[PDB]
């Protein structure tokens, strides 16, 4: 069958009773409210088997390193070492059928871990518990000692070098923050000496400044929103800092210079310079601790998960199964209504995994959130658009910046294929125009944030419109969901590098390393929780596949099944050459814009 | 061969005539002489001591700085 515009079908009646049908299964509710979500999980969007199977052996290997964990700390956890390792058995051949254990533990376990929920030890076989790591630490080995069957990530072992830390704003969990300025901020009046400690006495900050040298990471967001929780009583602390930095002459990789904790000057708020000792290391750790909160909720589960939440839900509402654009989102919508309902009832859902191990109150981080969506302009936040918007555009000055160079290869390969995919099937403007569909489509959209719109959204009254909203939702399921949600195993899982809570009021250094790092409780579940969700690479960029057990190819147009789509897998294979061309050239790699590594949906 | 007049940035002050700003630096001028031996050449020219945003290295192939 080839798809067809709505004022082009042959059979319109049939065409608006299968929309009628589908908005009878696709209904609003208020899981969290100013936002847009499903009720529930409607049937059709439940996880594959193959999904399921996948995250199952991750979720295995944390609860392994749970009880492994639990018998260095101090039969009992002999038993549950081998029932883990029965739904492993499950998986690897009772599961192969493919033709019970699946829906069963692997969903109940993925609720457990991520809800932070306690006894983590065996599905069906029913303070904190003294029998695993829990409360303060003797060590900062004991953070090293939790990765028992779970791999240490190498991070732990760079964190403390500044040319990691400045890897972080290029090549970290949240690459989008750094934008370059021409002058210093009033609350940021960092000296000539400051700069000349961290770049020799060779170079001057007036000539930063001037040659477009200076990028300055601003968190004055976390401020407005985050209020300090007590964990168990004990107090955790965010701030809201200002971090600059900058490139030698003649462009090279990015330095950090100066760190102020807060935003306003003051006697408890100086800044701190490259030469600092320990109050510099707690001033970067400081930082960090912002990127955790800055990151999980305004970057990560802000502007993808809960952004594209409304756009999935109005394309099942008003664009039709026979309609093309259906046909080319859907399929980068696998599984987004799954696990954003995975992440409201449990992740930041009261009790969870963020409620402990970050700073803030539970719904201090929601406003985090939320105040970022609502500060959002869809139509002008095309990652070529925000780059500019930046000034970190220059690759002759910021010459190392993985996150801007592998993701523009990726964001125009997409728009390559949105392009013609859109051409084939819109001949005409006029064909957006009369497409009854795509305006209800885009007139839902367009509604105010307070109703449940995508802020910034309109207009799409233009094929061209049509391209972009199509590129920027594709991209932001895709390559922008791995350059955010994969770090977190590779970059987040270990607590002193970083982590969402700081456990001593500390840019200024008060004493050992180890008291202002999280209690082992919460660094076991931080490591856990961050595993599990980096740590599954389901479904990949260009290839539409079906979610039942066929997981047969969805696209049925033959123009495109043999001749746009093959063009478009052929251009991402062209950019994953290249990309691994730089990455061997780089000491800290960058594989999240990897084409075979990059998935097609918002799915963990 | 390296020519190297720092001695006139620790004792030289500069001064005005009329007004007029007269200035004097404290170079370093490099030179070479081609393989196998030959007559002295220039290289590159540092004005200054402390290199500095203000105090480069000029070449040959610099033109009219």
């Amino acid at each position: 069958n080839i798809p067809t515009l709505p004022q082009n079908d042959p059979r319109p009646e049939q065409r608006a009773q299968q929309l009628d049908k589908a908005r009878e299964t696709y209904k609003y509710a208020d899981l969290l409210p100013p936002l847009a979500f499903c009720e529930g999980v409607p049937k059709p969007d439940t996880p594959s088997a193959a999904w399921l199977v996948t995250v199952g052996k991750v979720a295995a290997a944390v609860a392994l390193n749970a009880v492994a964990n639990r018998r260095a700390w101090k039969f009992d956890v002999g038993g549950t070492s081998e029932e883990d390792q029965n739904e492993a058995g499950h998986n690897s051949f009772l599961a192969r059928l493919e033709n019970p254990s699946v829906l069963d533990e692997v969903n109940e376990r993925v609720a457990a871990i991520l809800g932070a929920k306690p006894n983590r030890h065996v599905p069906p076989a029913q303070n904190v518990s003294k029998d695993g790591p829990n409360g303060r630490p003797q060590s900062m080995d004991d953070y090293a000692n939790l990765f028992r069957r779970i791999t240490l990530p190498p991070i732990a072992s760079t964190w403390k070098n500044d040319s990691a830390f400045a890897a972080y704003r290029v090549a970290g969990p949240n690459a989008s923050m750094i934008q370059r300025i021409t002058e210093l901020p009033d609350n940021f009046a960092v000296t000539d000496a400051h700069y000349k400690q961290a770049m020799g006495e060779g170079d001057s900050l007036d000539a930063a400044k001037a040659e477009g040298r200076l990028f300055l990471a601003d968190w004055k967001l976390i401020g407005e929103t985050l209020v300090n929780n007590t964990y168990k009583g004990a107090q955790k602390t965010v701030y809201a800092p200002l971090a600059l930095f900058a490139v030698p002459p003649g462009g090279g990789s990015l330095a950090p210079v100066a760190i102020q904790p807060g935003q306003t000057p003051s006697p408890t708020n100086k800044i701190y310079a490259t030469q600092d000792g320990n109050d510099w290391l707690a001033a970067k750790s400081a930082v960090q601790v912002a990127e955790g909160n800055y990151h999980e909720l305004v970057s990560h589960l802000g502007l993808t998960h809960l952004l594209l939440e409304p756009i999935v839900m109005a394309t099942y509402r008003q664009l039709a199964q026979h309609h093309p654009i259906y046909m080319l989102l859907i399929p980068h919508f696998e599984g987004t209504l799954s696990i954003n309902n995975s992440a409201a009832t449990n992740l930041i859902a009261p009790g969870g995994a963020v409620d402990l191990i970050f700073a803030g109150t539970i719904e201090s981080e929601h406003q985090l959130a939320l105040a970022a969506l609502k500060r959002h302009d869809f139509m002008r936040s095309g990652l070529p658009d925000t780059i500019e918007q930046r000034g970190v555009g220059d690759t002759s000055v910021l010459t190392d910046y993985p996150y801007r160079d592998d993701g523009l290869k990726i964001w125009a390969n997409i728009e390559r294929w949105v392009t013609a995919y859109v051409n084939n099937y819109y001949i005409s403007e006029a064909n957006v125009t009369q497409d009854t569909e795509l305006q209800a489509w885009a007139a839902v959209l367009s509604k105010p944030f307070a109703e449940g719109g995508v802020s910034g959204f309109g207009p799409i009254d233009t094929r061209a419109a049509l391209i972009f909203a199509c590129t920027k939702v594709i991209f932001t399921a895709s390559a922008e969901h791995s350059a955010v949600n994969f770090p977190q195993k590779d970059l987040m899982s270990y607590a002193p590098a970083i982590t969402g809570a700081g456990w001593t009021a500390a840019p200024p250094s008060q004493g050992p390393l180890k008291d202002f790092q999280p209690p082992l409780e919460l660094a076991e579940l931080q490591a856990e929780f961050l595993y599990l969700l980096g740590g599954v690479h389901h479904t990949k960029l260009g290839f539409y596949n079906s979610n039942s057990f066929p997981y047969r190819a969805w696209f049925k147009d033959p123009k495109i099944t043999a001749e746009l789509l093959p063009a478009f897998q052929r251009d991402l294979a062209a950019s994953e050459e290249l990309i691994v061309a730089a990455n061997a050239t780089r000491t800290f790699k960058y594989t999240y814009m990897i084409p075979s590594t990059i998935p097609m949906s918002i799915n963990i």
